[PDB]
Order: structure tokens, then C-alpha cells, then sequence
């Protein structure tokens, strides 16, 4: 059995933040936190929020003390704020690390009573979870801005955070602390770098192409990975060399992005996710260019009709993965007519390749600033940490650690994943 | 050798405190952090502070986590965050527990290296001190609001802050951090508790009668301090009972407390606040209640022409106080014509009782909610950690150990101090 549940709202136009709180906080909350990074803070893109609330009778109190990939010192750090302003509401800004950071504040504000750890504890359904996550509409909601082109944590349940001791990010998940609601304007991305437009802008190429081929993949959840896909094809390229001069695709990528949220959120991600999580807080890679080096190869690896294993998924009968990957290309207009099924996929491989060039995305991990005595040395330990990861449990082909490691040094090398 | 040196601005008016921004903060910074306790964040006094700057090109920033009696470790707190939001000025508000903590975080923002301890450590002058203050105007100005009529902190370099360890108020001193401006608006005491104009109110009683009787007292802080005696014995008592309904009384008395600040900033106190301090950090009493108790008798006990020692001082030759006591009284009106010097003190003590009978001060210590067996055990403690007190290092007849407890005693059992 299946689901599509996303927040109550999504407002997305350029200049729909103020006409989302001139809206909504105000007619109902009177006591508000925000959280975000510094840049945001100093650029001025806190007081675009906290002009128009404190223009009414609510009372702001800013948390800019955020790193990318958050940690759990934070979170708890924010909490103490939480748990001394009292707000009636919270609203995440900046995209990732501060929406992944305060959905779980959040929860140590209406809870603090939880243990981060029977949070992160992977299960192998949503429903049967051991740890049924507790209600939080009570003390105060939870709104979501956002700032880059590549999350969707707008939308979705999954907020990636980071012990600070172990070191290993714990992509938990769970529906109940999905945003009430959403605002993804283009006024807060049209300065942004060139850096993150083509990290953020191509995780959503993940997002979606492994939520597309996912087992939990709907016809919810199909068109929209898809329409997240033709948009990221039409308009990524000009947003990243025109940048700001092409706002049209520098905001349909920035609705795009959060699309694949509109996927992912109901079709979880697969592999890639999974490996990239751990194989960006190891090297303190980003996330989007983790993905993007992997995911070139793990299409080489679920598109493969005869795969050692399955995931065991009753609306799953059969591998259709080379499938879903080919109806992409279709959908793309990569594919000539009269095709084979065989080259489809490289006729998609080709237009990654083709689009991590023309971002600045390098080749392979070594070209990534990894030396090939820290991975090799370490490379085991992530392989068998990502089959841990709560993102490999929907994926078409339940890998092997024996397959997974031989994926990573296939990236590392910048050689193809045969077989 | 003495000085009068005061901030070089302190504006006092209904109405000021707008005109006190509006004029000199937006006139030269643009990034403000703001020190208060809860109770004013709450109730909107640092709204309307933050309004008018805000309106102006300038970036706030609230440290609303104070507690009376503050510690170290708030202290400690301010600084990340000073350290964080990098103010261009600071803005202390509330009166006493803030100020006094905002002027020392005022410290470890400019120099984080320092040590409380090496600021807590008593001395024979101030001059020949020997941990010199460091220079603080190079980051960050010191703005200082204050909320109370009793304290004076507006315009002193006295910081009383707390270990949190030990438990014992340093009332530590230096003119190098005192404010850079002083705005005491009655705009912010007409709606105070009756519990905080009495004590505040009587404290500054003290602040005033142990510095025109200092032996650093000086022409330039006699007139001052029994200007701020003349308002507390016509507006105190209206004050309290009126309160708001004479907002004039309630006013004076505001700027009674701040007078006797450009007083005893001058003329440092003498012994009530060395045990008053020491009383009211054990007792959790507070400031103005321990000092309200003990001054009926210091008094008596200063007003000894032939004490054991004098305070060895220069412009001090013989011992004036039992005379000063009585300009006092010859001022305020208590005095008749064709007294002896000895009746204008009962005089004047019998103005206080009459004062503090009609505020709603207590007696003794033993009613002010202390148990005799938690005082015997521990007078001794605060009987020689008075005398290491730098206050006491002012009066005019260097107690004994044996003197002070023997008034500490004489005020638990409300007795008077005869010898």
C-alpha cells in the first residue's frame, strides 16, 4: 500500500513569501522562530520575514547558527532557544541544512524528551516503524522556505543531520514532520552561485531518477519526477551560464527541484543517496556532487534485467528498471525512433555526461579532492554503511556490498560499472 | 587625588529613549545587540528600542537570558553570541542584573583573553590597580537603558556579577567601562511593582548617605548626592503608594537613583554594600533589602568621632562622619534649630525607620525570611569576605571583623549598635 501526502500548501512565484505570511502566520500565530545560516542573516534574506511580521504583532527570534551538514550540537542548541522564546511557529530558510535542522528542532521542542538515536534507526517500512514519531502540531507549526534549487527538504520528511561524534549522517525520515507549509520563491535564488545552482540543480536529477525506478514509484509520483526531469534539461544549463540574466530558468529549476520533492518524499530515493550521504561526510563532499558522479554509473547497475536480488516489493513483480530508465530518455526526446531498449539508457548516460560538463562537475571522485589512500582505506566501511542507510531500502535491485564497493572505485577511477 | 568622570552623554526625560537612538546609535552604527531579562522581552520594553532601530539601516540582536544576581556564565553566553552577531554597540536595559552583566560582556567582546578573576580582585586604589583594564570603544560602543530607580549601574563602573562557583558577588570596578551614554526615561518605571521602587528607591538612599559621608567625597559629589536625597524623601514615599498615579514622584525618584550614581561612581560606597552584597548572595535577599536593614546602624556605627581606626586617607585628616550625618539632616529639613549634632542623626535615623515602615521593609533580617541557625553558622563567612569586599575600602573608619559582625548580628535581632 501506498501514499501521497505533502504539506497543506505550496505557495511557489516569484515574490509569494510575503503573500505566504501576510497569509497565513499572521492570521493565526503571534510568536515566531526562524532558522538559517549566517549568509543569510548577513545578506539580508532573514529580514525579508521578519519585516513583514514584526510589521505585525508577532515577536522573531533568529537562529543563524547553522553549518552545512548539521549536527546534533546545533539542533539541540536551537531547541534551548526554542524551549526559552516559546514560539507558535517555526520558519526554516536557506534550503538543506537549516530545513533538515529545524523539522527536527521542531521535534526537540515539542518533544524534548526523544533520543536522536531511535530517530535515525533504519526500518524496512514506514508504517511498522518501532519508533512511531510523536504528533507536533501543538506547540507550534512549521513552515519552510527555502534558498537553493536541489533539496526539496521543503516537502519532503527527510532530514539528513549529523551526530558530531560519529560522524555519520543519519537521513531519517518520518511524514508527521513534514512542513505545514511550503513557500518556494525564486527571489532568494536568482544571486545564487554558480557552486550550488549545478550541485542542487543536479541532485534533483537524482531525486528524480531514482523515484521514477523506484519500487515505490506511483503514477503519483511519475509524472512529476518527470516533469522535475524536463524542466532540469530545458533550463539548467541557462541558469547556471546566465545565471541570474535567465530568471525564467533559474525558477522553473527552483520549482523543479522541489518537484522531486513532490516525488521522493513518496517514492523514497535509492542507492545513490545513500552512498553519497556517506560519501560526503567522510570527504566532506557536497551533496549534489556526490550524486552526480555516482548516479552515472548506478543506472549501470539497476538497469540490468537479471540482478542477483530484488527488493522484495509486492507492487514490484518483475525488474522493470531498464525499463523506467528508458521511458525517461522517451520522455526527454534523447530517444530516436526505432531504438532497442539498450541504447536509450545511453542515449541518458550521454546526456548527463553532456550536462556534468557543462556545469564544472569533474569526471570521477580522485578529480573531486580524494586521495586514493583515504578511500581505499575507508571504502569498505561506507560500502557497508550505505546497505545501513534507510535510502537502499527502496531500491530496485537490493545491492550487494560485494556491488556497492566495486560502484565507488569505479567512480573513484572514473571507470564504468560492467558486469 | 580624586576626578568626577561620567559618560558624556546622559539623557533623562519622559520621552527620551527614541530621542536617544534617533540621534547617536543610527548616527554612527549599524549593527546593535541588546542585554535584558525575559520579563521586558516579554512584556515589549526591548521592542521599543529595536522598533526605531530597525526602521534605521541597523541589524538587532536580543540577549534576553538575565537572571538577578547574574552569573559567569551568562556572562559567558553573551559573548558567543557578541562574538557571533558582531555588534557595532551594545545596549544594556533593565536595570542592574543586566547592565552590570552587559558592561563585562562589553569586556570579553573586545578581549576575550581576559580572566574574571583578574577583574574581581580588590584594591587599594584604583589608579594603582594591577590588572589595568584594557581599552574598550574600538569594537563597540555601551549604551545603557536601566528599568529600576535604585541602582545607578547607568552610570558607575560597578559590575556585580557571580562566579556561579563559589557563589560570591564581585562587585568588581573601572572607569574604562562605564557607559558611553546613559538614557533614563521614567517611561519604563511607571508601571514597576511596589516591591522594586521600595527596595531600588532605598538602596539609592544608601547609594547617596555612605558617599557624602566617603572620605573620596569631594564638593562635586556632595551636591549630588543630597540632591538624590532631598527627591527620595519628597516623591519615594508617593511613589510607592501613588506609584503610577504620580508618574512626577515616580519620575524624580528615577533620576534620584541615577544622581546618586554620578555620586558614588565618584565617591565609592562604604561598608553596607561590602555586607550587603555578601548578605543578599548567601540569603538570596536582595540588593536594597540588605541594604535598607544594615544603614540604620552603619550609621551608628560611623558616627563614632572616636573610632578604632580611620580609613587613611590624605584629603581625610580627622573623622567628619559623625558631622556629615548631620548636613544631612540640617538639609533635608529634619534638623530643628539649636540641635548638638547628636539628635539630628536620631533625627535622621528616625527618618528612615519612618521610611521604611511605610514602604513595606521589614525590621530585622529574622523577618526577612532568614533561619538564626543558617546565620550564626555562616556570619563569620560573610563577616571576613565584607572586609575583603572593595567597597568597604572607602569608609571612613576601616571596620574591624569584630565591628562588622556584631552589626550583622544587631540587624538579625533588630537591635541597634551601641559601643
Amino acid at each position: 500500500m501506498l501514499w501521497h501526502k505533502l504539506p497543506k500548501s505550496i505557495y511557489f512565484r516569484r515574490g509569494s513569501l510575503p503573500i505566504a505570511l501576510d497569509e497565513v502566520i499572521t492570521d493565526g500565530h503571534k510568536r515566531a522562530l526562524i532558522v538559517t545560516d549566517r549568509f543569510l542573516f548577513n545578506n539580508g534574506y532573514a529580514d525579508q520575514i521578519t519585516s513583514v511580521l514584526k510589521a505585525a504583532g508577532v515577536e522573531t527570534e533568529v537562529f543563524f547558527e547553522v553549518e552545512a551538514d548539521p549536527t546534533l550540537s546545533i539542533v539541540r542548541k536551537g531547541a534551548e532557544l526554542a524551549n526559552s522564546f516559546k514560539p507558535d511557529v517555526i520558519i526554516a530558510l536557506g534550503g538543506g541544512s537549516p530545513m533538515d535542522a529545524a523539522k527536527i528542532m521542531w521535534v526537540m521542542y515539542e518533544h524534548p524528551e526523544t533520543h536522536f538515536e531511535e530517530l535515525a534507526l533504519r526500518f524496512m517500512d514506514i508504517r511498522k516503524r518501532i519508533y512511531k514519531f510523536p504528533k507536533m502540531g501543538v506547540k507550534a507549526k512549521m513552515i519552510a522556505v527555502t534558498t537553493t534549487s536541489g533539496t526539496g527538504s521543503e516537502v519532503t520528511p527527510f532530514a539528513v543531520v549529523t551526530d558530531d561524534a560519529t560522524g555519520q549522517k543519519y537521513p531519517l525520515a518520518d511524514y508527521a514532520l513534514t512542513p505545514d507549509m511550503a513557500i518556494v520563491d525564486a527571489n532568494l535564488v536568482m544571486d545564487m552561485p554558480k557552486s550550488l545552482c549545478a550541485f542542487g540543480g543536479l541532485d534533483a536529477v537524482t531525486h528524480a531518477m531514482e523515484a521514477y525506478v523506484s519500487v515505490l514509484a506511483s503514477e503519483f509520483s511519475d509524472g512529476q519526477a518527470l516533469q522535475a526531469l524536463k524542466l532540469l534539461k530545458e533550463y539548467l544549463p541557462a541558469s547556471y551560464h546566465e545565471g541570474s540574466k535567465n530568471p525564467v530558468a533559474r525558477e522553473r529549476v527552483h520549482s523543479a527541484a522541489t518537484i522531486a520533492g513532490i516525488a521522493f518524499a513518496n517514492a523514497f530515493l535509492g542507492v545513490c543517496h545513500s552512498m553519497a550521504h556517506k560519501l560526503g561526510s567522510q570527504f566532506h563532499i557536497p551533496h549534489g556532487l556526490a550524486n552526480a558522479l555516482l548516479i552515472c554509473n548506478v543506472i549501470r547497475y539497476n538497469a540490468n534485467d537479471n540482478p542477483t536480488k530484488q527488493t522484495a516489493f509486492s507492487q514490484y513483480d518483475r525488474p522493470q528498471a531498464r525499463r523506467r530508465y528508458a521511458e525517461i530518455a522517451d520522455h526527454l526526446g534523447l530517444s530516436a525512433p526505432g531504438d532497442r531498449t539498450a541504447a536509450k539508457i545511453e542515449k541518458l548516460l550521454a546526456w548527463l555526461e553532456t550536462l556534468k560538463a557543462e556545469l564544472g562537475i569533474p569526471k570521477s571522485i580522485r578529480e573531486a579532492g580524494v586521495q586514493e589512500a583515504d578511500f581505499l582505506a575507508n571504502v569498505d566501511k561506507l560500502s557497508e554503511d550505505a546497505f545501513d542507510d534507510q535510502c537502499t531500502g527502496a531500491n530496485p535491485r537490493y545491492p550487494l556490498i560485494s556491488e556497492l564497493k566495486q560502484i565507488l572505485l569505479d567512480t573513484y577511477y572514473g571507470r564504468d560499472y560492467v558486469e
